[PDB]
């Protein structure tokens, strides 16, 4: 499958792609404001994630760090980044059909929208400025609005035990953002695509 990762903020962001145990495609790439970076992903890969790494600094080797987003200071990812995060997640040819959707689950970065390129379903769209308008307590010094888990690291906000419900945090991601998953016990927003889609990820897409 291919997806077509654009990048239309004004600011240059470190696009990635991993399914936790391993990169898909190269992992990562830089992308400046306007370019646009397509990569293969294997069919019947589950668990896939796209996302956007801000303030990054890499050496010759590729090695480095990234102020949202890290994973583990490859330019290359390997494995998921560090919150908050932004997430484009999918599952492709899961007994015929893809599955697509945005969580703030780990929290928010940069905005997205993700969309099939091919025919059969819509897209998902997260684009409001959660960042602007983040709580005080779920502000990242370091850029970015957190999730409640990452802050507090309890049960309730965690689902520890596959039992949570919303909360004063997560429905406020949900308020910005209707159609991204706001805690693990979200209502779903997950849209069916035909089998074998291709889409594009496009960071700041109403910029």
């Amino acid at each position: 499958a291919t997806f077509e990762i654009v990048n239309r903020c004004s600011y240059t962001v470190w696009a990635a792609a991993s399914k936790g145990d391993a990169a898909l495609d190269a992992g990562g790439r830089q992308l400046n404001s306007g370019e646009s970076w397509t990569i293969n992903v294997e069919p019947g890969t589950n668990g896939g994630k796209i996302w956007a790494r801000t303030d990054c600094y890499f050496d010759d080797s590729g090695s480095g760090i990234c102020k949202t987003g890290d994973c583990g200071g490859l330019l290359r990812c390997k494995r998921f980044g560090r919150p908050p995060t932004t997430l484009a997640e999918f599952s492709l040819n899961q007994y015929g059909k893809d599955y697509i959707d945005i969580s703030n689950i780990k929290g928010f970065n940069v905005p997205m929208n993700f969309s099939p390129t091919t025919r059969g379903c819509r897209g998902v769209r997260c684009a409001a400025d959660i960042v602007g308008q983040c709580p005080a307590k779920l502000k990242a010094p370091g850029g970015g609005c957190n999730d409640a888990c990452t802050v507090f690291q309890t049960s309730e906000y965690c689902c520890t035990t596959g039992k949570c419900g919303p909360t004063e945090y997560s429905r406020f991601f949900k308020r910005l953002c209707p159609d991204a998953f706001s805690y693990v016990l979200d209502k779903p927003t997950t849209v069916t695509c035909p089998g074998s889609s291709n889409y594009r990820v496009t960071f700041c897409p109403t910029a």
